[PDB]
């Protein structure tokens, strides 16, 4: 039949063909010889620092494709404005080597980038994104102001709103605008004498970096790290987020009264700050974006991963489970309660959150929408299926095709 | 290039060089990844009415023979040289060849070892191989299958086994076991499209009935086998009840669980896959091991398109099924898997939970890294259907590719 990947849902027995992948312009890490789909960072997308200006020919092509996408989205392909805009970009790249996006083009691209994110399960919200333009930002201090406004607007006292702030694009031979921290909010990770870690092991390097740069460290398990902001060609400056702006939620269990005595907690705003936003060839090295948490991110990965807070054993001991034998499923039990505690605490504190069931169901709806609107949807199965109760959610039974579409959010090397 | 493989829990890194030995193409291409897909668009195993290209076959044959003699440290030896000459002599004159029992045994084990979707390959070296190539009828197939079942079951102390029927032959029909497993519970369609029993077995249940089987009306009615000898209509055979060991399900603390009347069989044995060794194809080669609890507790009993018992268990547990956020599904799932483990251990029947199982697979990855320079694994199938990140394999990157000997899917005979 159709000359495109046949995709099946084994629960409902339904079939679809992905024709959108034909639009992919960039190769992933797989080949007919072997599948590398489970690799977190295959060295492909990896936007490695490419200092010297990019091949005008290369950029022009990416730029024309994007502009075509833009005019198509407003239903004006082939129009005079479309052709003139095309001429304008080529002219500009011709005389300066690069070009700039109009306001509405940036907004469209930011949303398309989210829309094209293979690893995001919250894409049903893609059309609703507050885009803060900060391409005028000229200092590390101004980056801090912008970021604070982002946090304030997105947190909105617990009624979270998706948002993104776009700082100046990478320029010919000039320094990049960078946010060193992987997220706007991160708990410190203190390397101990015995070799262990206090706080979040995931943040040991950035914590040591903040210290090397003048931050006086605390000794808690949930210390909010300061931000290391870097304006072009300048060393990074240290900024401490005003406590009132970082909304947190103490964690308690709905029936296990002792859980609250554990003193656990998590922050409300999930905001990635280390990714690169690419649109029509243009590269925005600093463009933090945020939505709202899916309970398993906090309850399963952050709190239960071996290399994170690793609280599984502590919680099992409290539930008086048999932690000496795997077959007691003590790990599974503690994990469920820990996750329930996150959903409970967030609801109580009236902070936005979505469980893995609700989330995946909404993603199934998103897949339907996209099948009709674009003939497919790039999705990374391993990342879409939740870390717990995998086959209990609908996405587990849904085959998925993964591929790279631009605009996109890509990983980028650490500035240090 | 050789892929860098990382374990995000430990920080350890390795390089898979084994993938370089892959000679068969997968579904992926640089433009898009199709690793989450269950079946090949065609990778399958097309008909065999004509002889396979002498060149190709001979190529796969030499490779396999080389593999074998290497395994017994007798490479380049006299036997190795003469064995190669035999194979060539036979292919050249008949367009095919046959394997020696020892080679077949080596092939079966290698196929299991190369199976990317198998999480219990640490056991790959311990496999009882029943040579059934001297089988000429459905009736004989049935006797072989009964012995395999008696042996494998071993009164609850399961032993991994495989039975190999005649290889496919040019222009002649294949020997085939129509059922997907040697033990399957009937799935009866009735009234309003609903199904009594196992929905996954509706079609096969219907084929059996059409071939004279007197259907039952239960949720767990053990189906009969439809064994097919070359170019002949399949034959119906009922398995002796005392042979099909089953485990009644109860819960360690929840008294009411047993009242649900749930049960599952002890022997997981695939009988619809094809075994390929050195170019030769074995369309009927049933193999069995022992169950990992999540297969029964999570997929078979909880899949929405299977027994789908989640809600029932939830209501019995008096959970809040009004909303997703109460995690009633996750809670019932855990109790159901516990019950499965409890019940099998009570019945003294082999079973492995998903934690122990994935821990052993990790040791296997290590054993293989040192033994072959890598290990083909399918991450989507290796990670358990519940508590994914709570097991070590979730945090382990994997490379997937096709090595031979190999187990492959093949078209349904009807
Ligand atoms: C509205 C709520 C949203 C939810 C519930 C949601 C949920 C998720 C989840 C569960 C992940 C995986 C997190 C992990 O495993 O570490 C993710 C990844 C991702 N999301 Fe969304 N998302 C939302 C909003 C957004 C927004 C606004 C953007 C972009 C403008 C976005 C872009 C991405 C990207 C690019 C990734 C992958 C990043 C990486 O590879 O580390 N998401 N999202
Ligand atoms: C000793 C105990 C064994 C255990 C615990 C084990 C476990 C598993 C599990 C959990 C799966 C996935 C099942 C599913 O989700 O449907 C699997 C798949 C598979 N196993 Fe093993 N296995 C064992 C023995 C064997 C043996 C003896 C063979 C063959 C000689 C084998 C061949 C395979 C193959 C080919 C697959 C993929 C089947 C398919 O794609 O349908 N396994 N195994
Ligand atoms: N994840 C959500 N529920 S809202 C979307 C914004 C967001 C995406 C991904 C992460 C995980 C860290 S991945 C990284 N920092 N590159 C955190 C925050
Ligand atoms: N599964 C084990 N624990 S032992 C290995 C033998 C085995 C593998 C897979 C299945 C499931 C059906 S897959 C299919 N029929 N192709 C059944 C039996
Ligand atoms: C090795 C493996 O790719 C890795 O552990 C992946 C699996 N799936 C994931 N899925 C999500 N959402 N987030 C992750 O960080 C991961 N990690
Ligand atoms: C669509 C998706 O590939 C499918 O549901 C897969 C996922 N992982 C699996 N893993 C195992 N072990 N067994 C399966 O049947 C599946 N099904
Ligand atoms: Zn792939």
């Amino acid at each position: 039949g159709p000359k495109f990947p046949r995709v099946k849902n084994w629960e409902l027995g339904s079939i679809t063909y992905d024709t959108l992948c034909a639009q992919s312009q960039q190769d992933g890490p797989c080949t007919p010889r072997r599948c590398l789909g489970s690799l977190v960072l295959p060295r492909k997308l990896q936007t490695r620092p490419s200092p010297g200006p990019p091949p005008a020919e290369q950029l022009l092509s990416q730029a024309r494709d994007f502009i075509n996408q833009y005019y198509s989205s407003i239903k004006r392909s082939g129009s005079q404005a479309h052709e003139e805009r095309l001429q304008e970009v080529e002219a500009e790249v011709a005389s300066t080597g690069t070009y700039h996006l109009r306001e509405s083009e940036l907004v469209f691209g930011a949303k398309q980038a989210w829309r094209n994110a293979p690893r995001c399960v919250g894409r049903i919200q893609w059309g609703k994104l507050q885009v803060f333009d900060a391409r005028d930002c000229s200092s590390a201090q101004e980056m801090f102001t912008y970021i604070c406004n982002h946090i304030k607007y997105a947190t909105n006292r617990g009624n979270l709103r998706s948002a993104i702030t776009v700082f100046p694009q990478r320029a010919p031979g000039r320094g990049d605008f960078r946010i060193w921290n992987s997220q706007l909010v991160r708990y410190a990770g203190y390397r101990q004498q015995d070799g262990s870690v206090r706080g979040d092991p995931a943040n040991v390097e950035i914590t040591e970096l903040c210290i090397q740069h003048g931050w006086t460290p605390g000794n808690g398990r949930f210390d909010v790290l300061p931000l290391l902001l870097q304006a072009p060609d300048e060393a990074p400056e240290l900024f401490v987020l005003p406590p009132e702006l970082v909304l947190e939620v103490p964690l308690e269990h709905p029936t296990l009264e002792w859980f609250a005595a554990l003193g656990l907690r998590w922050y409300a705003l999930p905001a990635v700050s280390n990714m690169l936003l690419e649109i029509g060839g243009l590269e925005f090295s600093a463009a933090p974006f945020s939505g709202w948490y899916m309970s398993t991110e906090i309850g399963t990965r952050n709190l239960c991963d071996p290399h994170r807070y690793n609280i599984l054993e502590d919680v099992a001991v409290c539930m008086d489970l048999d932690t000496r034998t795997t077959s007691s499923l003590w790990k599974d039990k503690a994990a469920v309660e820990i996750n329930l505690a996150v959903l409970h605490s967030f609801q109580l504190a009236k902070v936005t959150i979505v469980d893995h069931h609700a989330a995946t169901v909404s993603f199934m709806k998103h897949l339907d929408n996209e099948q009709k609107a674009r003939g497919g949807c790039p999705a990374d199965w391993a990342w879409i299926v939740p870390p717990i109760s995998g086959s209990l959610t609908p996405v587990f039974h849904q085959e998925m095709v993964n591929y790279i579409l631009s605009p996109a959010f890509r990983y980028q090397p650490d500035p240090w």
